């Protein structure tokens, strides 16, 4: 029965199912109100493998459960745990990406196009977080959250956009995997690229599954 249930909720209610989507290409960040069933068709994959699979992880609860945490612990966290974590891990590898692209630009594995997209989403995200924090963040602290569709929607759509940079910079870096001949810097890089898209993921599923449904609600 879990394909019936959102995304969203799965991966807010059983611990590493984030990281299960994340290996089927699911979006539960941004489409975490489509279920598992619809997003499993859409790929062509068996549903009944990934409900076995997300059973096993549901043997345990979640660590922390956050959707019934108050709001304001809920932006405190996104701000330290995500939002300043970001300010860090995209400059070093804005940086990592460039060495990379200049070192083995002969090389045909070589991820040309990466510091691009890599700077198009940090210039995104920069100015992202700090509406967040400077608008919409206070709003809900303030309990106006009732009042924030316009706002919210704004962010959804920025949400939606930092997706695609996402989608374009696996496809860059063939899915985030690097080839034989990776030096140590590439293959570093690469974790870096999934560290920082499993946080981001991570990040956007919590505003757009969580925070902003919640704050809308007048909660
Ligand atoms: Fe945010
Ligand atoms: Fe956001």
């Amino acid at each position: 029965a879990y394909r019936d249930q959102p995304l969203g909720e799965l991966a807010l209610s059983i611990p590493r199912a984030s990281a299960l989507f994340r290996k089927y290409d699911m979006d539960y960040a941004a489409g975490g109100k489509q279920t598992l069933a619809r997003a499993a068709a859409r790929k062509e994959l068996d549903v009944e493998v990934i409900e076995a699979e997300l059973a096993k992880l549901a043997e345990q609860p979640i660590e922390k459960d956050w959707r019934s945490a108050p709001l304001a612990e809920i932006i405190d966290h996104i701000i330290v745990r995500y939002h300043d974590r970001h300010r860090e891990q995209l400059p070093e590898l804005i940086l990592q990406a460039t060495k990379v692209e200049r070192v083995h630009a002969d090389k045909p594995s070589v991820p040309k196009g990466l510091t691009k997209y890599l700077t198009m989403l940090h210039e995104l995200l920069s100015s992202h977080m700090m509406k967040e924090e400077q608008i919409l963040f206070p709003m809900i602290k303030q309990g106006m959250g009732s009042q924030a569709m316009g706002p919210i929607s704004v962010m959804e759509s920025e949400h939606d956009e930092a997706g695609e940079l996402l989608e374009v910079i696996k496809h860059t870096t063939n899915n985030v995997t690097p080839p034989p001949e990776a030096c140590t810097t590439w293959k570093a890089m690469y974790n870096g690229i999934n560290e920082l898209i499993d946080d981001l993921m991570d990040h956007i599923s919590l505003e757009n599954n969580v925070l902003f449904p919640r704050a809308l609600a007048g909660e």
